[PDB]
DNA sequence: TCAAGTAAGCAGTCCGCG
DNA sequence: GCGGACTGCTTAC
């Protein structure tokens, strides 16, 4: 097998590397690697080497990293430029694996730990790490093992060693419930202090060296108090044995209103599972708690146990080490589903980088683009200072609020790294620029050529045409790769749609479910097949269609995520090649395309329907057009459809034969208007809206920009058994809306677009009356909590405090004292609940940390005097308000009348 | 919330609006 | 009480 790099270093004038051989070896090296730099040179001077402008430079080749580093200094004394990769290590990296790397996950060592600390007195500070380490869970991917260090005695107890037997018992049976599926190989370790415990578990870790790392809140939490921790017992040598190369450094990392510490262990790539989930998972949750997470993506029960976790090890340390050891197992589930270590390692290999460094899309894209130049034996240009300026983006037009029965949605393939292959917009191919006109004269094509010569955007800039600039050709190859990946996310989801609508008529049989590629579309036979299984079988190939459908999502949309990020790092000032000539080229090409094509479909429809300066285009935001579609159901005459999908396949067929080509004809005029390099605007059909035929449902509403619902029934192709709710940006959509409200305000769309006023009045009536009912917290509202300090004057709101800024100073006066009740965390989130007047806290709202019950301490008077008339006007009714004014109907009937009398 | 971008909505404070 | 200037937070894209 072909060489991989597992982690690389700098320290000092050496590139420490731990690789995989040819063997399939994990070995170690220390290479006194001599980096070469840049100069621009005279033309008389000849070179192999030239600037991405075509200017000659000499290479520079120095006797240490060290050297080069003092040089780039002096040359920034000098004036002049100093050229090439100034990150040693990528440069490193680059000269050693000079071919496409293909990697095998399985000589990869991926470790996944937890820790406990028993604390009487608050939350264990890392930075202090005062508190001894009482268990440790360390899950080894190359072993398929989870190691369990537990401590039997400590200064807050001395205890029994923990059972197995009682672990895979049934919380029924008094168990802890351990999975069966990993009961067997755990390796249980009981120690008789703290110092054997951490002894051993660094013997151990020199033995399994990690080289990914990763857990939940690993790199703020575990391996800070680790570390600080044996430094404080054992001496700083015996802690930096946590890094394969003995080396560690405390890395300060600032935000708006302060600062934390994390530790770098050189010779590991730490990937915190949460800040891997924050980036991949596209979610914003109300709590990012393990149990919060683990219940919201396995669909797992949370973790039960009396008292506080702080007494929980003397209480009952059965159940610690069994929860200790669950946590872990969570965690390598909610990979097992979203696969975000594959997605890291795949990107991590493909642009060359530090695994870690997958979190920069800069740092990504910087290596990516210096080896493709590096190919050509061309020289980078050196990273520069640059003043923030704010710069235009995209184009969303202003909705007329109202109800749209029939809707029609189209939107363009990748639209910004499209247009950046299309114009083939890059630093090196900027050929100059044209007076601009408005974009309004663009747009209705009344501006005179932008150029006979060049490709252009309407922002005034020009670009060569006889060669691809390294920017279009680098993005275009990740997006081919999401491209093959969507294409199997799609499929996975057509085929679930196969088995849902099976699973209505199931066979009264016993079987298994087919042994089938859900990647790939269903055959005629396999089809066959799945109509005589079970319902067992069937909703097991339901979920296996789904995870599939997941795992395609997760590849496709990260992937989609990093093209998209190489367009926004144009106008990130840290970026090597920021431009905001090139970022504002993309956008406001953008702006024009959207609105040209507006104008196209627009025209065209006018024509089919023998109408004149009607607006078919309801809507659009960035590369997405709206199109009411009522006109053209309307000329057939909704009597003559079958039913529901029968139209749907009108629509359908119309999109596609009639509006596509269309659409096609309309974008290669722009591009020829714009003489860009290669036609790239593809846009087609995304979804079709409508209510269910013969019913009273409005299909569809919008109340603003970025706001509305639409009734759908197919979407790019998947036709859905049943129809599916799409709403964006409403209150349904908000992490910051209470879950039971979100909840209710989704029945009420969903009565409205499918089964008239009449249903939403209904179930509008019964909400109104039940709701007090609800558990407390899925009705609390939610939000970050930053700057509270800012607004907190002698434990009281202080001039302009926020709403939830207040709730949380009522909270701090109702615990102040009490040294074991939660803190909230300046800038995580809490729960948030209004007061009812002349109650006990004195204020009109209250907060405490979300995704947590609040404390017995207060709980008892925080129901009593919960204000539900004030929450379910703010959360629930005014959002409904908005709702049904913009459709124009009402949530309350209105008088008969008609009454007329009795019945 | 360390880590590519802009556009734009709603809640809430403060306070004018005769 | 509504709504502009402002902050804070959250979406869509
Ligand atoms: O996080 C984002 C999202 C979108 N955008 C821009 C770029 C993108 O091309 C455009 C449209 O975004 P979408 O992801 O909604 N769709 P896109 O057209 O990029 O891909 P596709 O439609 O093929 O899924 O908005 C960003 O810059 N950052
Ligand atoms: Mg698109």
């Amino acid at each position: 097998m072909k060489e991989f790099y597992l982690t690389v270093e700098q320290i000092g004038d050496s590139i420490f590397e731990r690789y995989i051989d040819s063997n399939g070896r994990e070995r170690t090296r220390e290479v006194e690697y001599k980096p070469s730099l840049f100069a621009h040179c005279p033309e008389s001077q000849a070179t192999k080497y030239f600037d991405i402008y075509g200017k000659p430079c000499t290479r520079k080749l120095f006797a240490n990293m060290r050297d080069a580093s003092q040089w780039i200094k002096r040359m920034e004394d000098i004036g002049l430029e100093a050229l090439g990769m100034d990150d040693f290590k990528l440069a490193y990296l680059s000269d050693t694996y000079n071919y496409e790397i293909k990697y095998d996950h399985t000589k990869i060592r991926v470790a996944n730990f937890d820790i406990e600390v028993t604390s009487p007195d608050g939350f264990p500070e890392p930075s202090q790490a005062k508190h001894p380490i009482d268990a440790i869970t360390h899950y080894d991917s190359i072993d398929d093992r989870f190691y369990v260090f537990d401590l039997l005695n400590s200064p807050y107890g001395n205890v029994e060693e923990w059972s197995i037997e009682i672990a895979a018992k049934l919380q029924e049976q008094g168990g802890d419930e351990v999975p069966s599926e990993i009961i067997d190989k755990i390796i249980y370790m009981p120690f008789d202090n703290e110092k054997e415990l951490l002894m051993e578990y660094l013997n151990f870790w020199q033995q399994k060296t990690p080289v990914i790392l990763t857990g939940w809140n690993v790199e703020s939490f575990a391996i800070p108090y680790v570390y600080n921790r044996i430094k404080n017992i054992f001496g700083e040598s015996t802690a930096k044995r946590l890094s394969p190369h003995r080396k560690t450094r405390v890395k300060v990392i600032e935000n708006m209103y302060g600062s934390r510490e994390i530790i770098t262990l050189f010779g590991i790539s730490v990937l915190d599972y949460i800040d891997l989930y924050k980036k991949f998972s596209f979610t914003n949750q109300p709590s990012y708690s393990l149990d919060y997470i683990s219940e919201f993506e396995l669909n797992v029960g949370k973790l039960k146990y009396d008292g506080p976790i702080s007494k929980l090890r003397e209480s009952n340390h059965q159940r610690y080490i069994s929860y200790n050891i669950i946590a872990v197992y969570r965690v390598l589930q909610i990979d097992a589903k979203r696969q975000f270590i594959n997605l890291s390692l795949d990107m991590g290999y493909y642009a060359k980088i530090q695994i870690q460094s997958v979190f920069s899309p800069i740092k990504t894209w910087d290596a990516i683009i210096f080896n493709s130049l590096k190919e050509q034996n061309k020289v980078i240009p050196q990273g520069r200072s640059h003043p923030v300026q704010p710069y235009p983006g995209a184009f969303v037009k202003e909705p007329i609020p109202n109800r749209y029965k029939y809707v029609m949605s189209f939107d363009l393939t990748s639209l910004y790294p499209s247009i950046i292959r299309q114009v083939n917009i890059s630093p090196e191919t900027i050929a100059g620029t044209f007076k601009v006109a408005p974009l309004h004269d663009y747009i209705n094509a009344v501006a005179e050529r932008p150029s006979d010569v060049y490709s252009c955007s309407p922002n005034g800039m020009m670009y060569y045409k006889d060669r691809d600039g390294v920017v279009p050709t680098e993005i275009t190859k990740v997006f081919n790769q999401r491209k093959e990946h969507k294409g199997y996310m799609l499929a996975a989801q057509r085929n679930g749609e196969i088995i849902k609508e099976a699973l209505h008529n199931p066979n009264l049989s016993v079987d298994e479910p087919l042994d089938v590629d859900y990647r790939f579309d269903f055959s005629d036979e396999i089809k066959e097949k799945i109509k005589k299984l079970s319902a067992k079988s069937l909703n097991e190939m339901l979920f296996r269609a789904q995870r599939t459908e997941v795992a395609g999502m997760t590849a496709q949309i990260n992937r989609k995520a990093l093209i998209n990020g190489l367009a926004g790092a144009l106008g990130n000032v840290w970026f090597r090649y920021y431009d905001l000539r090139n970022a504002t080229a993309i956008t406001t090409f953008g702006q024009m395309a959207l609105q040209w094509i507006e104008r196209k479909v627009n025209e065209y429809l006018n024509e089919v329907c023998g109408t004149e300066g009607e607006a078919f285009v309801l809507y659009g935001d960035t590369d997405s057009i709206y199109v009411s579609a009522d006109k053209i159901i309307d000329k057939v005459g909704e009597s003559k459809f079958r039913d529901t999908n029968h139209w749907v396949d009108f629509l359908d067929k119309f999109a596609r034969e009639r509006m596509e080509p269309a659409i096609d004809r309309g974008f290669r005029e722009m591009c020829e208007y714009m003489n860009n390099k290669q036609h790239l605007m593809f846009m087609d059909r995304e979804a079709i809206a409508g209510p269910p035929l013969g019913s009273k449902g409005i299909g569809g509403f919008w109340t603003g920009k970025k706001r509305y619902a639409l009734n759908v029934w197919d979407m790019e192709g998947t036709r859905y058994a049943e129809p599916k709710l799409k709403i964006m940006g409403l209150e349904t959509q908000k992490s910051s809306t209470p879950k039971a409200v979100q909840k209710a305000l989704k029945e009420c769309i969903r009565r409205m677009l499918q089964e008239g006023e009449e249903s939403l009045q209904e179930y509008f009536k019964e909400f109104e009356k039940e709701f007090r009912q609800l558990n407390y917290i899925s009705i609390a509202s939610v939000s970050s909590a930053n700057n509270i300090a800012k607004y907190d004057v002698g434990g009281f709101p202080g001039p302009k405090c926020p709403f939830h800024i207040r709730g949380i100073l009522t909270y701090n006066r109702a615990i102040k004292g009490n040294i074991d009740a939660p803190q909230v965390v300046e800038g995580e989130k809490v729960y948030v609940l209004p007061l009812r007047e002349g109650n006990p806290f004195g204020d009109k709202c209250i907060a405490w940390p979300s995704g947590t019950e609040i404390t017995d301490l207060i709980k008892d008077d925080v129901l009593h005097w919960m204000d539900y008339t004030v929450l379910l006007e703010k959360t629930f009714i005014k959002p409904l308000e908005g709702f049904t004014s913009a459709a124009k109907l009402d949530y309350e009937k209105k008088a008969s009348l008609f009454d007329m009398f009795a019945f």
